[PDB]
């Protein structure tokens, strides 16, 4: 059977509560991408030289990522390991959720995550099952120039190496637990919650926030880092040529504010996102909860203006 979620049908309505983001777990990947039960590979900001080059080391001293996506049941692993109770409706990826939430914002990015309600805990887990280029570099450049790894308590640029906080987000009646990867930390972790310590590291031509493409990455920017309760987007402006010009401190709760002035009507809102991913949410779940457990789902966007569930028979 199939099922539509449709963007604009969504009533206008409150935007839901939004709990802050608590961090339940974390763990480090090596650069072999080997899973590691500590903050290893956790590293502390500290801003570049204005003017480095993000071509240096490409790309002989790239080490392109993974490109196959991760199963989901790697962070219930770390969860079962360090002994931690998963009591959500989801768990999944935060990337994941984000494709949900800023669907309505590009309409050219599709996408098909699978869904499945474990028979045990009746938690629906999501994730994927379906890169290396230089501007792909130059994102991963500036965050290993702009980071510095623990030194007192313990270049090639190789992405898969990385920390990653799993944190609680209750969105409206949607308790979700979500991993996602944390670029660095602003300064120490205490070890009070993390998350509005941690950084998230971007890389972007400068555009005024008149400009729409601007506004819309922006919001995606936002977007990601809300969901996993990350405190500062810190953006470094790049020419075309991909030397580093500026750099941009941002709290992740100042940008909808800084957007006000530039919405034009009919845009897509901080708010507005919110309210229809607390919908869609509600949707997935009513949804899935029609079938017994273990029954596997398509969660599908490709393109219009609805997300589309499929039963997998
Ligand atoms: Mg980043």
């Amino acid at each position: 059977m199939l099922r539509e979620f449709s963007f604009y049908d969504v009533p206008p309505a409150h935007v839901p509560p939004v709990s802050e983001p608590l961090e339940i777990a974390c763990y480090s990947l090596s650069r072999d991408r080997e899973l590691l039960l500590d903050d290893s590979k956790l590293s502390y900001y500290y801003p570049p030289p204005l003017f480095s080059d993000l071509n240096t080391g490409f790309p002989n001293r790239f080490h392109p990522p993974k490109s196959d996506p991760d199963p989901i049941s790697i962070v219930k692993d770390v969860l079962m390991t360090k002994g931690i109770q998963m009591n959500s409706s989801f768990l999944t990826w935060r990337g994941l959720i984000t494709k949900i939430m800023c669907a309505p914002l590009d309409p050219r990015n599709h996408w098909e995550t699978y869904l499945v309600m474990d028979p045990t805990s009746g938690i629906i887990m999501m994730e994927e099952r379906t890169n290396q280029d230089r501007m792909c570099y130059w994102g991963y450049k500036f965050e290993a120039i702009s980071t510095l790894p623990e030194i007192w308590d313990a270049q090639d640029v190789v992405p898969d190496e990385q920390y990653c906080s799993i944190v609680k987000i209750n969105i409206g009646k949607s308790k979700l637990i979500l991993a996602g990867e944390v670029d660095c930390i602003w300064d120490k972790k205490p070890c009070e919650n993390p998350n509005l310590h941690y950084v998230e590291l971007k890389t972007s031509k400068k555009y005024p926030l008149e400009n729409y493409g601007m506004r819309k990455k922006l919001l995606k920017y936002w977007a990601q880092s809300f969901l996993l309760g990350i405190g500062r987007i810190i953006i470094g402006f790049r020419d075309d040529n991909g030397i580093l010009i500026e750099m941009k401190e941002l709290f992740t709760h100042q940008i909808p504010k800084m957007l006000r002035p530039y919405f034009k009507p009919n845009d897509w809102t901080p708010n507005r996102l919110l309210v229809v991913l607390e919908h869609a949410l509600e949707w997935i779940k009513q949804t899935v909860k029609q079938h017994p457990p273990s029954t596997e789902f398509t969660l599908s966007y490709t393109g219009g203006s609805k997300l589309v569930l499929r039963q997998i028979i």
